[PDB]
């Protein structure tokens, strides 16, 4: 039944794209057809090979009424794919349809990350971190999450290029301009917050071609999620640790175009945090906490807006970037997110089902060959 | 024989011991016949451990001249300490002789790193890098050198301590001075190749207790090695990147005593390294060139000195502190040291030899659980 189905599907890798790939595929004689041929095999893959991970999660979190929604979505979806892998490319008709479910599951998978967090959230309010499976919890979502973002940005393309700027890509995104975009969004949120704001000090290096507009090939939203995550982090910080001066350090934002690499730095004064405890930032059941209650007038915490930073690192993973922290304790911290400056180089990071995977949830992964304290 | 001798004190762990330990072990009642009790077995099970991974190298690295020398060296070694298993420690003499082989091995041991290099040297000259082992001798390196480390350690606060600062340890290093020493000699190297240096601007926060000076518990030789090995590499890419200009930014450092770290972060302008390039950093295969040759007037390359960056991340994880890079390819670098501000959280990080160590020598990591592209 499903679970054949599932089977099916899973067995298959996931294909990655280079952005160039998406760019080029989107733009001159850009085939619906062809994206049918594609995607009437690639999502069914994409969505199979998660779908067995989700089934190995610990069952008081599997079974939480969030995750059970999650998946209930996508095995909907994944019947409503399959129903075309016997249609003919050349049916009209067929292509029609198929656009109009991609369309309708890009609409029902919408708030996909926000329900598996709230799962996260039932998960450790009814029965706390079982700490033998917290290391599958961490792995999963890793993997689900960047997923859910492989899966999204498949959708977004067909949607765009055929529902009816090369999809959600922008041949000639304007990084300074994304930058304060999250800057300004970020600022008006902590004024409401804090009373009070860090100013922008920013400066920009095009090593490439100096004294030229720094532009990527590149999602708009994706970079604005990360600069946005790592400016309220850095506000957050700075409002905290000068409360008792009043008065306010600026952030101040080096972005830089290379060779190989686009980076953009992000430098705060808010005291930093100890090595030590730096790497919980990326774990799931230590950063998400509840949502704040509708009902009420008072501003809302920085902590409750944006996709957080394990999501935002992999949002920067997902094209070969990266996303780093390094911090001093005492001072302050800096956060850096690597991009690729060419479209080639700009693969997807893809998660895939296999023996490898489901060892992974089955072992205990302790590096004997060092001494212990 | 010495087969059975190696394989009887490779079976136990190597015993880790705290800063505050290797302190208070050696101030007031530093007990000669204690040491003796403890190293007449730890130095034996912590050359044995070490002596079986050498075992598993690869062949033509094993017989290079430099790695049988070192090899025989630790044999040696053994057996001498192996003499005093069964004498008493109430035996005077036993006790004398057994401080004079420490202080015997503690010279003869003086050159295994530039021994054990120059073995590297002759195995990729030879044969180059067989790729199926290279990640076989980068892990054999690390905790070769590391073991070096520790042994080292050990025989130094002994030959210090009864050999007649509490040993090589400094209760109260004064962490400016030791940076200041390493930019003068580096400086003082880089004059001599490149004809001129970038001028120091030196930065410091006593965040625990603010204006007192920044002094910690720490081996000052450890500390001078990393921060000279920094500044070295951060005058080469300033000097080299800014050659055309003949104007030479300075190198900034940044000092920050918190209540769990003192770091040390070095930034410079010398143009970066992308963020693919820049882990081979950390590779003793890449990182090992024949040393400069004696018979020559021309100044020596900044490369021809010190422990190397991998080296010197060991040195600073040693104590659970770490080193780490972060580059803006195209403007500059930033180099941090780690170092633990509290000595009972300064505990000897130490390989051991069992099934998991030899199965690493025996198996391919390969993360198949994600897309290879
Ligand atoms: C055209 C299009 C529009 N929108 C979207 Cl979301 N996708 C597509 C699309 C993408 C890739 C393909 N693939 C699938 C594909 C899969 C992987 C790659 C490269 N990566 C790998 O091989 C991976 F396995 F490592 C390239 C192409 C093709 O084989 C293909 C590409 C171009 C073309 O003119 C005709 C085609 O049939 C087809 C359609
Ligand atoms: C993870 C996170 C999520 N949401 C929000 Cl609003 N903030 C955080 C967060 C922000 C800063 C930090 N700290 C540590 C920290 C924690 C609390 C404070 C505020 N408190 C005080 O200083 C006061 F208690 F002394 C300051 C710094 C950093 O140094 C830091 C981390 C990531 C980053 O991108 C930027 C950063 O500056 C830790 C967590
Ligand atoms: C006194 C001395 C001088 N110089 C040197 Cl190099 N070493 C020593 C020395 C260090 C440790 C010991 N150990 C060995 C030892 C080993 C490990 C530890 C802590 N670490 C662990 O247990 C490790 F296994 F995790 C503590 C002590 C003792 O058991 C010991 C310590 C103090 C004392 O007054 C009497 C003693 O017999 C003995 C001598
Ligand atoms: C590894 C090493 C060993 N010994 C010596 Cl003398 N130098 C190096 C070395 C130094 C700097 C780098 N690069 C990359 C690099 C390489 C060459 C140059 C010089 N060449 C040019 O800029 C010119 F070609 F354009 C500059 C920067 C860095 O950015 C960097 C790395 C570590 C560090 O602690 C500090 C750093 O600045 C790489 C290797
Ligand atoms: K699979
Ligand atoms: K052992």
């Amino acid at each position: 039944g499903v679970p054949g189905q599932v089977d099916f599907y899973a067995r298959f890798s996931p294909s990655p794209l280079s952005m160039k790939q998406f760019l080029d595929f989107g733009s001159v004689n850009a085939c619906e057809k062809t994206s049918f041929m594609f995607l009437r095999q690639e999502l069914p893959v994409r969505l199979a090979n998660i779908m067995k991970e989700i089934s190995l999660l610990p069952d008081n979190l599997l079974r939480t009424p969030s995750v059970q929604l999650v998946q209930s979505w996508y095995i909907q979806s994944l019947q409503e794919l399959l129903d075309f892998k016997d249609k003919s490319a050349e049916d009209a008709k067929a292509i029609y349809d198929f656009t109009d479910t991609v369309i309708r599951i890009r609409n029902r998978h919408n708030d996909v990350i926000p329900t598996m967090a709230q799962g996260v959230i039932e998960y450790k309010e009814s029965f706390g971190v079982d700490p033998v499976t917290s290391q599958n919890v961490q792995y999963f979502l890793d993997r689900f999450y960047m997923s859910r973002i492989s899966i999204r940005m498949l959708l977004n393309q067909h949607s765009l290029l055929f529902g009816g700027h090369i999809g959600s890509i922008n041949p000639n995104c304007n990084v300074l301009e994304v930058i304060k975009d999250g800057y300004e969004n970020a600022r008006r949120l902590c004024d409401l917050y804090y009373i009070n704001s860090p100013e922008l000090e920013l400066e920009e290096l095009n090593a490439k071609s100096p004294g030229q507009p720094i532009q990527v090939v590149y999602v708009p939203s994706h970079l604005y999620h990360m600069v946005f995550e790592l400016f309220k982090n850095a506000m957050r910080a700075t409002m905290e640790h000068h409360a008792n001066r009043g008065v306010y350090p600026p952030i101040q934002v080096h972005v830089t175009l290379g060779n190989e690499d686009l980076t953009v730095k992000m430098s705060d004064r808010g005291g930093g945090v100890p090595l030590r405890k730096i790497d919980r930032l990326f774990n799931y059941m230590y950063s998400t906490a509840p949502r704040p209650r509708v009902e009420t007038s008072r501003a809302v915490p920085l902590a409750g807006f944006g996709y957080g930073l394990p999501i935002s690192r992999l949002y920067a993973q997902y094209f070969q970037g990266d996303l780093k922290l390094y911090s001093l304790e005492g001072y302050g911290t800096d956060a850096v997110i690597y991009i690729k400056a060419l479209s080639t180089d700009s693969i997807e990071r893809l998660p895939v089902y296999n023996k490898a995977a489901w060892k992974h949830y089955n072992t205990n992964h302790e590096a004997d060959d060092w001494c212990v304290p």
